[PDB]
């Protein structure tokens, strides 16, 4: 492209373009570049325009969100960026601006950015079984997700970060409610429940029914959260090692502290391949299959990579197993 | 009775007998006497026996619970004592020991004691509208009740207060879950919902069905919580002035802060009579009417007092109105 060279935090035209697509390489970029991307999304989606978001607050706020993500192997700022960027992608892929109000898009995007704030890197089962302060604070009800959500609104309450400061109270209340529903909906304990409620509505789906649309937004955020395997293989694959890093940290600690261990986080019973095959076949494909009933373009862009990944992990397993047929 | 005088915190035989009935005068007693009452309940119901509760811990725990109630006009330690004492009365009145396990009795009683821990004296609507720390911590979801419950388990986690220290983890988990459900059930925003679910189960109630029993337990705690008017008039009436004292404190503060004022708390609009008539006819009677379907002894002991009070309060209003009219 360009006749001179610019700082990396000035995103190039090529990057801006690439950012609209689920093929975007989320590993290329350092945090301040990711922060620029998130900023751009808010401008590009018309959210700054339509909600009078002070552009410097938008930046202060993102910087502050960034500060409140922790350096976990998986549940970190980059993960949050994936989730937000996949939501961005979904807005274009599925022409969500035809279907949803700008308020709904604000909710989706802001929920996506905030959905894992201050995650400690051990899940709700650890919290509850260890009787941690969070588990006690929230009475064993989606403690992490309640916490993410609370931290979100603590941040937004600081005046210099309050991107909603020019939205009237009714709008604030509408956004707040939406975000709480959506962030809480990311608790995988509720996956089967949420999927069932959705499928029920899908029997006769209605874009002007608020309840249908809440459930769609819940499915949308859930899709984005667990979307890593939708991405190109070279981009998706590193995330699995991060996931297991975090799972193994937790399951080791559980063993050490006499707490119950989950077999799907058990160092002894788990490889990349076995982790991903079940998850792809039984969580991701089905979810995206139903989304596709509403948005057919999803099949080609997102079900296909999932099929390809499923098949590759199946191959890899064949060879992992062989490899342990030496040994043991 | 007795051949010598004993300290007030040694309950007399006559007190021990009277404690078992809903006629007990909750106003006669000082905190330490009320604590000795709660203590006796745990021994008398076999809970000290069946859960190996260390008797000194039972006392530390009750003292600590007492310290974490605030000195509000209504939501104070004495109210907590009423709710617990009414649950104790209900256990005998309804022969609940025939229907419920001791684990369930433990849940009902401990929930009853803890259900309003650290109440600030302003309701959930105030917390949500004023956007308080509790509202933000709990994302607008039954913040008070979540808080009471968190404080309950904060107390029980202090080893010197852990009356559950000799229960195995499976028991603990079972008790904790129950207590959370029951304390959360006390939020009156959920009244109509909970009542409807119960009425559904009542169409063919089944004491062996865990969901039926959760709902029953929920109803029982809700009964005891709002049970003031079930008591003898001279014991019931002073509580109305306390309730209004708290309500008026809230609406005054809302008026001052520019927040919305609920008419039922507006000192310009409310009287003892108007407060209680609607509440009796339309929340209390119906609730106890359905409990009577399972426990017909409840009619004579609790509906009758509620009818008497209703009629008394309608009559007070008829008089109030005759004054109002007589001036203007
Ligand atoms: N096996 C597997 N699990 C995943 C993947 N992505 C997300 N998850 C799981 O789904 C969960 C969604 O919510 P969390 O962020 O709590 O934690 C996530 C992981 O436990 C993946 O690629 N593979
Ligand atoms: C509107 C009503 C729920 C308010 N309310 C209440 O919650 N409790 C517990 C009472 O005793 C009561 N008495 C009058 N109004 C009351
Ligand atoms: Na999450
Ligand atoms: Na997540
Ligand atoms: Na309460
Ligand atoms: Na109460």
């Amino acid at each position: 492209g360009s006749h001179m060279t610019y700082p990396k935090y000035l995103l190039s035209p090529e990057t801006i373009e690439a950012l609209r697509k689920p093929t975007f390489d989320v590993w290329l970029w350092e945090p301040n570049e990711m922060l620029s991307c998130l900023e751009h999304m808010y401008h590009d989606l018309g959210l700054v325009r339509d909600f009078s978001i002070n552009p410097v607050t938008l930046r202060r706020w993102l910087f502050c969100v960034h500060d409140n993500y922790r350096n976990n192997p998986f549940h970190n700022f980059r993960h949050c960026f994936c989730v937000a960027q996949m939501m961005y992608s979904m807005v274009w892929l599925c022409s969500l601006q035809e279907k949803f109000s700008q308020t709904d898009i604000l909710i989706l995007m802001t929920a996506a950015i905030c959905h894992d704030l201050d995650h400690p890197g051990y899940n709700n089962t650890y919290q509850i079984n260890a009787r941690t302060e969070l588990a006690v604070r929230y009475n064993d009800i989606s403690p992490l997700e309640n916490h993410h959500c609370a931290v979100a609104f603590q941040i937004l309450a600081e005046p210099e970060c309050n991107i909603f400061s020019n939205i009237p109270p009714d709008g604030f209340k509408q956004i707040r409610q939406g975000m709480i529903t959506l962030i809480l909906a990311t608790d995988m304990a509720r996956h089967a429940e949420i999927m069932d409620s959705f499928k029920e509505k899908m029997e006769n789906f209605d874009y002007s029914n608020e309840e249908h649309m809440t459930l769609l937004k819940m499915i949308l955020i859930k899709c984005c959260d667990i979307s890593n395997e939708v991405r190109p293989m070279e981009v998706a694959e590193p995330w699995v090692d991060c996931l297991l890093e975090e799972y193994f940290m937790q399951s080791d600690r559980e063993k050490s502290e006499g707490l119950p261990v989950a077999p799907f986080m058990d160092r002894d019973k788990v490889t990349k391949a076995t982790a991903q095959i079940g998850f792809i076949k039984f969580v991701l494909i089905p979810m995206f299959e139903t989304v596709t009933k509403l948005f057919p373009m999803v099949e080609e862009i997102m079900l296909q990579p999932l099929w390809e990944s499923r098949d590759r992990y199946e191959e890899l397993k064949r060879i992992d197993d062989a490899m342990k047929e030496l040994q043991k």
